[PDB]
RNA sequence: GGGUCCAU
RNA sequence: CGAUGGACCCA
């Protein structure tokens, strides 16, 4: 307390600086009023210049237009809340205009005449506000499109009217053109990505011509692609720039385009390992019914609402008890969440999104500076975000004297906060330091405790979301005998009791019944808890009157609505979202609960375009109804795809595209594509001669010819891709060609597994002299084993892994394999593994039934190369039920050694390593699953897994060759298990051979029969897979060649080499479109072909129906057509910006369902789910329809982007 | 429920 | 009258 108070706030209310900033330039001014106001001036600049040490990375982009004189200004502070300010606004606003009259296309001649000014703000605001690009367009006529203030594009052209360069600079505004013309760009980037990028596949082998035609005609796109001419419209992507300019009487001089802030580095801003970092450096001197409480602090970017964050996190471990990036910490009753709003509209992604909102604010002014000229702009986040209730916590007050000065503060932002319909009044504020919590200072401790216990008090106890009425989105329909009608879904908030109303409220005029019951998949409960997956029953209701999307809620509690207003933000680029603005005509798919629902949408007053990474408010009206109320989350998607979140605000009042063309399609579709001869054989003989390479001369070579394992990759990858491509065809006409080879095998299989399940049972040689490499793998394997499973299968396991999947079954067969017929019919069983399905019984009320037990299974024929077909097993269905309970956990177990069965990428990745570190080999096995012995596998398991594992497997099995076997291996492929056990035994027999070689065991990856392990344990890892039973393929085990191969990709040198096969007689367009989109993925290097195959595709192309021909689809969406450009394809409707192809695809009848099964599956799955960008959490898993696939096709509309 | 690739 | 798992594509 030194010289006055209130004739102090007049050095504030004047210039607008710092509090104390004012107290102590009359603290040296004897009291000078007008004094105070130079010294501070002549002082600023000190404060301006040690503060370009804060990066400036936000801020504002300008235009102005002037006849034919434009300039764009892109001065830039450092946040959201200054760019746009009513001061920020002021400067950057009057500094456009010194360029405008007296035109500056000279940076540093304005960044001049104002540097006065420049201080007059940052030492009012506090933040560097560098001035940074100017420059200005020449133009005869001319025109600007202004994106928020963020984006600013400027085109000068010429016989173009406004409705043109307005559209041009949106396009510019929307596809950042680097270049205005095809022919601008100099020989340096030219010659630069044409004599860098030549030996790229010059060493790849391809020759010159090749290398140089690719390299040039992918140059070609290089350019096109960054130049205004050669860009697809913007509003019209059918056509370039380039032919819309040259289709009007105009011409683009030239543009400039500026972004708020490129360029400037801008490194990562944290908070965790933000806050921790000070929190762990002042460390240095039974109850869940707690409720959680988000809450953000919000404030000025230096107040340090960081240290004030790190006093509430320290002063509450040192009291009272102990998403992405929010630091939580407890209170004595509450349980908070605890955000830093660093940016506007950087935070509205957020509450939209869904990500993390407020449930209370906090903001952290410093009373050093009192509130600030952008602090209104953190208020005003508030308003415009809902945050309910304001905390304000005054920091840094001890760098205070008089108090009075204090009581002046909150004068201001008490009156700030109730500009904006807060209560401004009746509003909490503690004023404390944040940087004294933290150092030790109790009296000030005590502050922080001041706030906590606000936090405790002001912000009310949230709705805990099983107290608010019913709700349950209903997502399934059955019609069961004896229950009626049934729905389930999860339960959303509430309690739905046994007898109750529910109202069934959606879709159509909402309907009224009462609560017959409610069911888990055991538990028959007679009402539903919110939170969990249960069914309700309803009575007097057909079962065609409900669908999916409507909610099943307590009468009265929610209306249907069709128009609404929201705020929704709209999945930039890089978050898999568009990557084309769209305009006033958007019309998607709204994903609520359960089902999507097409609507359109009115962009709000004065905004024209949109775009990736926007968030715009908008109103929306769907098709039809949907029960929603204020705080509703829903997904924006096309056809797919999740392009957008958003929440609904207020719920508003509300009460080409041809078809003879999809028409002709589906007949061409249907056509049969005919010509003589082997197709197939006539495209790989036609592809050979293109690569100068001697075809096949009759299809007897076809699959008799070995590659060569030694040539420049080019001459090996066209050579792999002769000895593959043509080797798995069926139609294969001459050839004393059959299954019953593959029998023959099947049964050596047996022969070999009893010579080693016998002598495997017989680990006395003779003596005891000497050791045997395969006896001690076992024994170390054994181990090992042993310590990765357990004593048996856990049973918390054994539950949360044991479904129903697959098509077949001894009882079932393709046709009804879907799950829901597994639980409608009574499935087989094998005696030994009764037991189980009894257990099952006793756990539900459903009528778990077995029909026939039996101990044998059905073994069969699926087809596998040109000469020998595959030896399956149809296990009987119950036990397949359980053998997926074990085949799953040895999955997740599998983990800890390294091995992730649910990825062939890993075991793919390193393949190619392999083949150019030739450290790591690959190894084939044969008859894989087929050799595992019960032997090898017996003194290789616990011997209680060894049971569990006995007792669900198929012992005998019955041929088509009408005879029996009596299993001598432990399991067949067919088995649910005999995956990630085969995994298991291989891996644990490789890392045992890694021990004992001294080699990283963690080295060794195994996918099934797919091992990749170190080289040198492959003569060990052989002599071992010899002694135990296994059969080591040499032709498919490499580790030495330049080459390996693993999980379906192959490779020569880190080089893919991986081919494709035309597996069968190629007859329909389909079958076509396959084979030369296989074709055009296996020589394109993204999107450039190379020349040699281009020849034989082309030929090809015209063998399919005109129509055909030319509708292209982009790759990564299937073989429904040709992959090629989508822009091109004129079938390509475009509809509601929302661009929409025709596809194939295979046609299909609707078919009857059981009622049960399904309504089985799905009960028994949601309990599967039970005991086991950031915004997918709003999309389900969908409901149980079958159908028979007819002999025809069928044209299907699907989504589409541009790449 | 239908695909393509892929390990058995 | 086509087993079991991946991984993605439609629905
Ligand atoms: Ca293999
Ligand atoms: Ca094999």
């Amino acid at each position: 307390a030194e010289i006055t108070a209130s004739l102090v706030k007049e050095l504030r209310e004047r210039t607008g600086a710092g509090m104390m900033d004012c107290k102590k330039a009359l603290t040296e001014a004897n009291g000078d009023i007008e004094l105070a106001i130079e010294n501070m001036r002549k002082s600023g600049a000190i404060k301006a210049a040690k503060k370009a040490g804060n990066v400036a990375a936000d801020g504002v982009i300008k235009t102005k237009i002037d006849g034919n004189y434009g300039i764009i200004l892109e001065v830039n502070c450092q946040t959201d809340f200054v760019a746009k300010d009513a001061g920020f606004q002021a400067f950057a606003d009057k500094v456009l205009d010194a360029a405008v009259a007296g035109k500056i296309t000279d940076v540093e001649v304005l960044k001049a005449q104002f540097e006065e000014e420049r201080v007059a703000l940052v030492a009012k605001i506090g933040e560097n506000i560098n001035i940074r690009r100017v420059a200005a367009l020449e133009g005869d006529v001319l025109g600007s499109y202004q994106h928020g203030a963020r984006i600013g594009v400027l085109v000068a052209a010429k016989g173009a009217d406004e409705e043109l360069v307005k559209h041009i600079a949106m396009h510019v505004a929307a596809s950042k053109p680097e270049f205005i013309k095809p022919e601008d760009v100099s020989a340096e980037v030219v010659e630069k990505e044409y004599q860098v990028q030549l030996d790229i596949a010059m060493q790849s082998g391809k020759p010159k011509e090749i290398a140089e035609k690719m390299v040039e005609g992918r140059m070609k796109k290089f350019t096109g692609e960054v130049s205004l001419t050669g860009q697809p419209f913007v509003m019209e992507p059918s056509k370039t720039v380039g032919q819309l300019l040259k289709e009007h009487n105009a011409e683009v001089t030239g543009f400039i385009r500026f972004e708020v802030g490129e360029g400037i580095e801008k490194v990562e801003t944290d908070f965790a390992a933000e806050v921790a970092a000070m929190s762990k450096q002042s460390h240095m001197s039974f109850e869940r019914t707690k409720p959680h409480v988000n809450v953000g602090t919000i404030g000025h970017v230096d107040h340090g609402k960081t240290t004030l964050t790190a006093a509430i996190t320290t002063v509450l471990a040192k009291t009272y008890g102990g998403n992405t990036s929010h630091v939580e910490y407890d209170t004595p009753t509450r349980h908070y969440a605890h955000v830093d709003c660093p940016g506007h509209a950087d935070y509205v992604k957020n509450m939209i999104t869904g990500a993390a909102q407020m449930d209370g604010a906090i903001l952290v002014v410093a009373a050093t500076d009192g509130p600030m000229p952008q602090t209104r702009e953190h208020i005003l986040l508030g308003r415009q975000v809902g945050v309910p209730y304001i905390i304000v916590f005054l920091n840094k007050c001890d760098m205070v004297d008089d108090e009075e000065l204090l009581e002046l503060v909150e004068m201001e932002v008490r009156e700030l906060l109730s500009q904006y319909d807060f209560p401004g009044d009746d509003t909490p504020i503690v004023r404390g330091s944040a940087l004294k919590a933290l150092e030790g200072d109790a009296e000030w401790e005590a502050k922080i405790l001041e706030l906590a216990g606000f936090l405790d008090s002001y912000i009310p106890e949230p709705e805990r979301a099983i107290d608010k009425p019913f709700l349950l989105p209903i997502e399934d329909v059955f019609s069961i005998s004896g229950r009626g009608t049934v729905v389930t879904g999860r339960v959303e908030r509430g309690i739905i009791k046994v007898g109750e109303e529910v109202e069934i409220v959606g879709i159509k005029e909402t309907q009224k019944s009462t609560c017959t019951g409610v069911e888990m998949f055991r538990k028959l409960l007679d009402e539903g808890r919110a939170g969990e997956n249960v069914g309700v029953l309803l009575r007097g209701i057909k079962r065609e009157e409900i669908e999916r999307g409507q909610v099943l809620a307590k009468p009265g509690t929610i209306k249907p609505h069709t128009k609404f207003e929201s705020e929704v933000y709209i999945l930039s680029k890089d978050e898999g979202g568009r990557h084309t603005p769209f305009f006033k005509g958007y019309r998607p798919q709204f994903y609520f609960r359960t089902t999507d629902v097409t609507g359109t949408i009115e962009l709000p007053e004065g905004v024209e375009m949109v775009m990736p990474g926007d968030n715009i408010k908008m109103v929306v009206t769907l098709i039809h109804p949907i029960a929603m109320d204020d705080g509703l989350r829903f997904a924006i998607r096309e056809g797919g795809r999740t392009v957008g979140a958003g929440v609904v605000a207020k719920v508003l009042s509300g009460a080409s595209s041809r078809n003879s063309l999809s028409a002709q399609l589906r007949r061409a579709a249907n056509t049969r594509i005919e010509v003589e001869g082997n197709l197939a054989l006539s495209i790989a003989n036609d592809l050979l001669l293109a690569y100068g390479q001697s075809p096949f001369n009759s299809e007897a070579e076809c699959i008799s010819f070995s590659p060569r394992f030694d040539g420049t990759p080019d001459d090996f990858r066209i050579n792999y891709l002769k000895a593959e491509i043509m080797s798995k065809y069926d139609d294969f006409s001459l050839g004393i060609d059959t299954e019953a080879v593959a029998w023959e095998k099947f049964l050596a299989a047996e022969a070999e597994c009893a010579l080693t399940n016998a002598r495997l049972y017989r680990p006395d040689y003779s003596e005891d002299f000497n050791f045997s490499l395969g006896e001690s793998c076992i024994h170390m394997a054994r181990r090992k084993i042993a310590k990765l499973i357990g004593d048996v299968p856990s049973v918390e396991g054994m539950l949360r892994h044991c479904r129903f999947s697959g098509g077949a079954t001894t009882t079932n067969n393709r046709s009804y394999g879907h799950p829901s017929f597994k639980f409608a019919l009574p499935q087989a069983c094998t005696p030994r593994a009764l037991k189980y399905v009894l257990a099952l019984r006793a756990s539900t009320h459903f009528d778990i039934r077995i029909s026939d037990i039996s101990p044998f299974n059905k073994a069969v024929t699926v087809p596998k190369n040109s000469k020998t077909d595959r030896c399956i097993a149809i296990e009987p269905g119950w036990n397949m039920f359980f053998q997926l309970g074990i085949g799953g956990i040895l999955r997740d177990r599998l983990r800890c050694w390294g091995i992730d069965l649910n990825d062939q990428t890993i075991n793919q990745r390193r393949a190619h390593e392999g083949s150019v570190t030739n450290n790591l080999a690959t190894v084939d096995l044969s008859a894989a699953s087929d050799s595992i012995s019960l032997a090898l596998c017996e003194l290789l398991l616990p011997p209680g897994w060894f049971e569990v594992l006995m007792d669900l497997r198929s012992p005998k099995g019955r041929l088509p060759d009408g005879s029996v076997v009596t299993y001598e291996k432990i399991s067949s492929m067919g088995n649910g298990y005999t995956f990630e056990l085969e995994s298991l035994i291989f891996a644990s027999l490789a890392r045992s051979v890694c021990e004992i070689l001294d080699l990283d065991s963690s080295e060794v990856t195994v996918y099934g029969d797919d091992i990749i392990l170190p080289s040198c344990a492959v003569p060990a890892l052989r002599e071992v897979f010899k002694y135990v039973g296994f059969t080591t393929n040499t032709k498919k085990t490499f580790s030495e060649g330049p080459f390996r191969e693993s999980c379906g990709k192959h490779y020569y040198s880190g080089v893919d080499v991986t081919p494709f096969y035309i597996r069968h007689r190629i007859v329909s367009p389909a079958d076509l479109i396959l084979v030369l989109n296989n074709l055009y993925r296996w020589a394109t290097i993204d999107g450039v072909w190379d020349p040699r195959a281009h020849s034989v595709y082309l030929k090809y192309r015209k063998l399919l129906p005109k129509q055909l021909q030319r509708n292209t689809i982009p790759d990564g969406y299937g073989d429904g057509a040709l992959v090629g450009s989508v822009l091109i394809n004129p079938f390509a409707k475009n509809r509601g910006w929302i661009r929409y192809v025709p596809v194939i695809t295979d046609h299909t009848r609707d078919r009857e369902r059981a009622e049960l099964g399904s309504y089985l599956y799905d009960l028994f799955s949601r309990c599967l789910s039970e005991s086991n960008a950031i915004d997918q959490l709003i999309c389900r898993s969908n409901p149980t329809k079958i159908s028979r696939s007819t002999g025809k096709f069928d044209i299907q509309y699907i989504a589409c982007s541009s790449r």
